[PDB]
């Protein structure tokens, strides 16, 4: 139903081994949006092909203000095209490299939007498993949207598929191939809260091996400027036992969150 013919392609929003994201405009309506264009070639010659199926099937059926919408898709036997809501203010990744760290009001707000978004996903038993600054996009009023559902599945789940990138955001159950569930995204949330305030993930190391160890041991420390309420929220989320991690309601209602945040639940 859609095809490339319907779009003008603008400036790239991301480039990589498998393809690119483009700013794009639909020709008949002038609707501006993003096109995530993957090379079939590389998805197959990599073993990611099934993930594109789940990314589309899951994201397309989610509707939430803090979830980046997927409007549709098409292909053309060289490439696949994901038709994405365009996020004008970029990534939290870029925001973080810009300001180095975030203040407590801004951190707590981003977390609230995250937990609201995950609340809705966990309602549909959908787990993201790839929550990280590169996949947090900023809407036109600066509000956070979760994007990139390549790693999302329905919970519970195992991991047959290979963990290719950094481990900084993944919980112990996931780096070890165990069965995992919604609590995966809660660990990630605490990683993010920490990174937002400190400027680097709480388990960053020089090697994948060292990083893996620090995650397995839950081995992180706070720089002295991190306050007691943040220390408390982070420590409660970064628990080895997934069952000990809170529910999202306890996060949205954490005192430090409600004090410093501006957005509601
Ligand atoms: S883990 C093995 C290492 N290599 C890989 O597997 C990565 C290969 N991937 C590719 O080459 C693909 O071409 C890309 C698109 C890079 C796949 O990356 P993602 O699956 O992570 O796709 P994202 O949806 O996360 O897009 C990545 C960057 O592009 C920008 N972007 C995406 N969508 C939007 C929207 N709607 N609006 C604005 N920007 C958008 C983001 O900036 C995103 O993160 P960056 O900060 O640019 O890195
Ligand atoms: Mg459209
Ligand atoms: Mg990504
Ligand atoms: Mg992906
Ligand atoms: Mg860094």
């Amino acid at each position: 139903q859609w095809a490339l013919e319907d779009f003008e392609i603008g400036r790239p929003l991301g480039k990589g081994k498998f393809g690119n994201v483009y700013l794009a405009r639909e020709k008949q309506s002038k609707f501006i949006l993003a096109l995530k264009v993957l090379f079939k070639a590389q998805l197959e010659k990599a073993g990611v092909e099934h993930q594109l199926r789940r990314e589309v099937e899951i994201q397309s059926h989610l509707r939430h203000p803090n979830i980046l919408r997927l409007y549709g898709y098409f292909h053309d036997a060289t490439r696949v095209y994901l038709i994405l809501e365009y996020a004008p203010l970029g990534t939290v990744y870029r925001e973080l490299q810009k300001l180095s760290k975030f203040d407590e009001q801004r951190t707590a707000t981003y977390i609230t939007e995250l937990a609201n978004a995950l609340s809705y996903c966990h309602s549909k038993r959908v787990i993201h498993r790839d929550i990280k600054p590169e996949n947090l996009l900023l809407g036109s009023a600066g509000e956070l949207k979760i994007a990139d559902f390549g790693w999302s599945v329905h919970a519970p789940s195992s991991r047959r598929t290979t963990l290719c990138g950094t481990l900084d955001y993944l919980p112990p159950e996931m780096i070890e191939g165990r069965m995992h569930d919604e609590k995966v995204d809660l660990w990630s949330l605490g990683v993010l809260c920490y990174e937002f305030l400190v400027g680097k993930p709480p388990f960053e190391a020089n090697t994948y091996q060292e990083t893996y160890k620090r995650i397995s041991r839950v081995e992180f420390t706070f720089p002295d400027f991190v306050t007691e309420g943040a220390r408390d929220l982070i420590s409660r989320l970064l628990k080895h036992n997934p069952s000990q991690r809170p529910m999202l309601r306890e996060v949205l209602e954490h005192p430090w969150i409600t004090a410093n945040s501006s957005k509601p639940s």
